[PDB]
């Protein structure tokens, strides 16, 4: 079998995007932000605190004739900007891109915080790293991934995620079409329950390429690329006017500024992610001053490959017995 779905960028900077996934018989269609970085599926529900839904759709596992609940379950998630989440959990089918899976734990949210109150786009989360990370206690439950693995053509997931527009995740295929030049393929760190991989080094601009190792996770469910200081500010020493503002939470750097290009290494092969990609927009409406899309990973602990960087590739994500990673330009 195969899926095939549209994912969307939530608004005019891709700070997220959103896939619809269809969960219950009938079927109710919730948009979920799709991350390589957690493991859980969870959803607003009827179950959500009233005063913390704001705009979202709601699954009610009630409405669905194959919707049970998964008794003595719950679940409790902390992501890395500090937002969570936390409920109980019900099983019941869950299709993305036409790829049924039954049985699919469904974590029902009782309780959010409010950066997901805030966005009123996003109905929950789809997590796709691996099923180590997932939160159900007393009995971890697998991703939806997981659970359609055996069934897929191949045990694989893409994610295309665009600028500024749609893009596409596909699991149990690789579109050929999709791509230009040859995917290279890289090692995978399974230990830490991420897609976590060593890039080869980095350029800025136009400049030489700098071979060091910078292990990292592709997460598709960050907003930005973090990655050493040394790294971040190599990059933004070449924008006139950028500095670190504490103040900010970042660098930023003069809305008046042309951004270089940043490239990544995938072992012998090159990842170049335009300048524009780094730009992230006034700090505050009307502001002169512009928030950068590459940032240090200091204050995190890991170096994170998110969106900034993983939409100006193809990724493959590939499940095999022995997990690897490819990137192909596009
Ligand atoms: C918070 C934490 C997350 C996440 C999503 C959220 C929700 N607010 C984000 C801010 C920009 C839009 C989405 O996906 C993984 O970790």
């Amino acid at each position: 079998s195969t899926g095939s779905a549209t994912t969307t960028p939530i608004d005019s900077l891709d700070d997220a995007y959103i896939t619809p996934v269809q969960i219950g018989t009938p079927a109710q269609t919730l948009n979920l932000d799709f991350d390589t970085g957690s493991s859980d599926l969870w959803v607003f529900s009827s179950e959500t605190t009233a005063s913390e839904v704001d705009g979202q759709t709601i699954y009610t596992p009630s409405k669905s004739t194959t919707a049970k609940l998964l008794s003595g379950a719950t679940w409790s998630i902390s992501y890395g900007d500090g937002s969570s989440s936390s409920g109980d959990v019900y099983t019941d089918t869950v299709s993305v891109g036409g790829l049924t899976v039954t049985g699919q734990a469904v974590e029902s949210a009782k309780k959010v915080s409010s950066s997901f109150t805030e966005d009123s786009t996003i109905d929950g989360l789809l997590g796709l790293a691996f099923s180590t990370l997932n939160t159900v206690s007393p009995t971890q439950q697998k991703t939806f991934f997981d659970n359609a693995k055996a069934s897929l053509d191949s045990p694989v997931f893409t994610a295309d995620l665009g600028y500024h527009a749609p893009g596409t995740y596909n699991f149990g295929f690789i579109d050929t079409t999709a791509y230009t030049g040859s995917i290279t393929y890289t090692a995978v760190s399974t230990k830490q329950g991420f897609w976590e991989w060593t890039s080869t080094g980095y350029a800025v601009g136009s400049g030489t390429f700098k071979s060091t190792s910078i292990d990292g996770i592709a997460d598709t469910g960050t907003t930005l690329l973090y990655l050493p200081a040394t790294v971040v500010s190599a990059y933004w020493a070449q924008v006139s006017g950028a500095k670190s503002s504490s103040s900010v939470g970042g660098y930023v750097f003069p809305c008046s500024a042309t951004l270089p290009s940043f490239t990544f290494g995938v072992g012998s092969a090159r990842i170049v992610i335009p300048g524009d990609y780094i730009d992230f927009g006034p700090i505050s409406t009307g502001s002169s001053s512009c928030f950068g899309g590459i940032q240090s990973s200091a204050g995190i602990g890991i170096n994170i490959f998110g969106d900034v960087a993983l939409k100006a590739a193809f990724v493959v994500f590939n499940g095999a017995t022995t997990p690897t990673l490819g990137f192909a330009s596009k």
